[PDB]
């Protein structure tokens, strides 16, 4: 197979040709993007566990000189709050929104979703809330007022990478 | 240009320096992230075709030993259901929600979005539903009850990668 | 440490082993995915500035022969429109929806989110709108009718990469 450093006339930049080999297998990998050094983005499917508490996600190990980064993005969601299980990538259970007596009623209408994350001691602490129409939820509890706190009725993709 | 294997005192890890060359060009590529072997995430903009059926997406070819992975994430959405075309990245057509007579009325209010995916014979079968306020849609059809099935009024980014 | 080109019997493909070195450090990097040439996806957290105007994002520099690509995906959102600041990854300010007199009232209910992007002279021009229940907003302004234009009450992840 072999390999070599070629050069194209279009511009003034060199290139290391590895396309003769079918796969390049590395351990750690970094590359540059407009002067910044990055590692590849790595993705995980995430949900919150029962109980309305923050979701902890271990931070990836970064090469020397690079800092941990994180982004969470919405995949599926509903206004069911705790009354849900979104932990399967292929099916969702969404029962409905808790009513003032504690029963599961229809799904409420939605006003927003917040996803928040902070890095503490090589752990990302992720929190979320879903805002819903008022007048439905109990006065107190995980799902109360107009807010579904750290809801089960949410799946997000967590992206991590390292960057200078 | 040339290249070499350097070593930094910060820690106890080696490094293959290729930064003297402007571009490294590979065919297949894998790297490690906290002990797991991955290939780079690759992204495609996706919408459903007319008719309320599942969206099939071919699975990428994976190196030996690695398994196919997938994640879909929300980009744009509305409650128009079938009455939409979101297939352009630069503009959206969203006409409104089907009413009980079959006409296009105002956009209904939303209670959730589900995105689901399953791998079958090197094809990802993607399905989606948007939940809306009740009392608007016809009793039967693709958009019926409180659900917009496999809606046109949705764009998602499909991420694929391989992993052990 | 050293390195070499190995070959596995599973199939008929070669492999360049770099796993003896702890990190592979490149400048530009491209790889192939099912015949297409790509660069790694790179992610940035984004919000709109005050005033309801488009969000300009510089396009990354691409290797020779490759074209710029972009995808925006939803992270957090609400119906507050201009009455918000989502620019922190760890906390959100969302005050409420503008009412007909100009005051900040409760958050309105939502019918959709559009994220649009166009490439002009190595700049991505990103626009967004959030559709809300009618009868709430003033008749004119950035947030008017049933639309919140280029809203502050939105964070998105911008992904860029290059592709043939």
């Amino acid at each position: 197979s072999c390999l070599s450093v070629r050069y194209d006339t279009v511009g003034n930049k060199t290139e290391l040709d590895l396309k003769q080999i079918d796969v390049v297998s590395a351990k750690g990998l970094s590359f540059e993007s407009d002067g910044k050094t990055k590692t590849p983005v790595v993705s995980t499917y995430e949900t919150f566990q029962d109980g309305g508490r923050a979701k902890t996600i271990n931070a990836i190990e970064c090469p020397t000189g690079l800092n941990n980064r994180f982004a969470a993005v919405v995949s599926s969601f509903s206004t069911a709050g705790q009354n849900a299980n979104f932990s399967s990538e292929s099916a969702k259970d969404s029962q409905g929104t808790t009513q003032k007596d504690g029963s599961k009623g229809p799904h409420a209408l939605l006003s927003g979703i917040s996803l928040n994350w902070t890095l503490t001691n090589k752990v990302w602490d992720v929190t979320a809330s879903i805002g819903i129409e008022s007048g439905i939820l109990p006065t107190s509890g995980i799902d109360s007022g107009s807010l579904l706190r750290n809801p089960k009725s949410l799946s997000f993709i967590a992206f991590q990478w390292c960057e200078n």
